Formats: structure tokens, C-alpha cells, sequence
């Protein structure tokens, strides 16, 4: 259960937005 699309996703969504402000 629980397939990576949505368990990549959902991280992927989180870590990338951690700055929100930054540039590189």
C-alpha cells in the first residue's frame, strides 16, 4: 500500500518549499 507517487509527492512538496524566499 501507499505507492510512491503520492509518498514522493508529499515529501517532495514540503522540502522544496523550506526556504520559500531563498534563491539558490
Amino acid at each position: 500500500m501507499a505507492p510512491r507517487g503520492f509518498s514522493c509527492l508529499l515529501l517532495l512538496t514540503s522540502e522544496i518549499d523550506l526556504p520559500v524566499k531563498r534563491r539558490a
